[PDB]
């Protein structure tokens, strides 16, 4: 069984890399498989980090051009290496049984608008769980429920997007049938 | 010289329609085994599939194992010509003695009695109380309408993919026999 | 008076932890008995929850196998742990005067068929009544009415099972007649 | 790598029950063989059933006198039928590099002082690991110290036997160092 982790790529804040190592703690704790975007930097390097240190197969998916920013973990169990973006994201889709998403930035929002589209649309039925203990997308959500007013965005899809609040209710999201 | 007497499999099966895709696949089951030098076990009747698989056992020389609760003894089902037959007070014993005696299980088209065989058997192989083979022969697609319900229980997460991988489906009897034959 | 549930063992969908509360909540309110699997978990941990939540007495009944697994409710008011799956279904039968049947999989459909047999073939006329609010169990209905239609399922056999789609027509079905 | 697990023969308390599968199923996890005295009753049943739950190989070994009354596992990987108590042991002790003690009565203690001896005396450098989260050893082992205290037992003594509450440290002090 395997978990995407989406995550920040640059900023430091404690609570974020606690909230991140947490997380991959808990996906190694399970005996499960981590897959993230294959960075060492903020709370992508603390989830693959924390992992590794309970035991836990990490496989880090990563552009070429990341690689040579020297912006890769060259700690990850597994490292695949893609010429492109679009490779990358289709790796991770297709290696993952379930996604979470977690307080980042536009790299983040990719993966998240990216496997929410094709969920709403069928094309897979994965767990797409948001991790958000301090409202970090308070915000976002609240204008996403404004377009649901407006007709922009379906009760069906706001429904495919399960959002927690901590840690355990994230796993059990995740978690196999 | 090949071994016989070696194994034994179960066949759960209809014990009411005579249509004749259903007989058909019955005897060729019951052949097949008694081919192999394997022991048949059935629920012990004379009638529908029941009766084709344990009489197409014995034409090839196979043993038969009829197993067969008090209450369907009074309907006049029992098939007497049976190598043993064993006559119990419950359908609990009359489950737990063809389980316990056989090392594979075979699941042909029937009705609540077959179904409920069935689900007894898998949820024990899915829950590891055993690692027997439960297969499940369909050629023209009788259990279609189940599977088809049980696809949407999967993919609302009251089945799981294991279970789903538990329960082997099958459209021909060599394939159904070569999932049922000992490593 | 006694009523063994049989329902859900794995998921949490809010419909059917609902149901299994509302059955739960019901049964002890007329003063029964509940038997159920004896599990923590899913509709089984909510309809034992509920029944003891309204004053109701719960008897777990549960194999080795899955008390291994820390499945067992150990705030049972009564918990019977077997060697086997026979002696469970077998002792929650003996100790019970009707069965419900709510949403669930693989165990479910086995304690439904098992009961169904015993049923069918004059064992006992005690109630065995499918609870099904939003069509769950249509698919399984659907198909089994084409057995009818063949000579795999009998008349007798179809009308031994009574389907309702709310928890007050179930207690009525179930009522001591 | 193999570990020998003594533990109770005789009764059937929840809490024995699961901690003896969670031994079983740590020592599958590492992908370490368990040996045992071959027993489907109480602790040895759950020990064995959890480890080959989780895909472990089960190693049985149990005299002749044991099995003639039902109390051999059928589904041992391999059972090993003794003619007496003492090859028993001494197979048990020759195919294992660790052995855990349970809770468990005079057959576990038997096997916990034929292990303690010879690990003290120096005929082999083992680990012998007692496992006791709720203290079922706790007057024993007061009574030993009152033991030392008087002469009877050596520091040295009490330091070979290792006393753990919980099965994480169990299975580190049992690791190959
Ligand atoms: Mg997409
Ligand atoms: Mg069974
Ligand atoms: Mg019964
Ligand atoms: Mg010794």
């Amino acid at each position: 069984w395997t978990v995407a982790v989406y995550c920040a790529a640059s900023p430091t804040h404690a609570e974020l890399l606690e909230l991140a190592a947490e997380v991959g703690a808990a996906i190694a704790g399970r005996g499960w498989t981590l897959v993230w975007g294959g960075g060492h930097v903020s709370a992508m390097g603390a989830v693959a980090s924390a992992a590794r240190a309970c035991g836990g197969w990490t496989v880090g998916v990563i552009p070429k051009m990341l690689v040579y920013r020297e912006l890769a973990d060259h700690d990850a169990d597994e490292l695949i290496v893609t010429d492109t973006m679009w490779e990358r994201k289709q790796i991770m889709e297709d290696r993952s049984d379930a996604f979470i998403v977690l307080p980042g930035g536009v790299g983040t929002l990719d993966e998240l608008f990216d496997a929410w589209t094709d969920g709403y649309l069928g094309t897979h039925d994965k767990p797409i769980v948001m991790v958000d203990p301090w409202g970090h997308f308070d915000g976002l959500r609240a204008w996403l429920n404004g377009l649901l007013d407006t007709g922009y965005v379906s009760p069906t899809a706001m429904e495919r997007l399960v959002v927690v609040d901590n840690v355990k209710d994230a796993l059990r999201a995740c978690a196999p049938s």
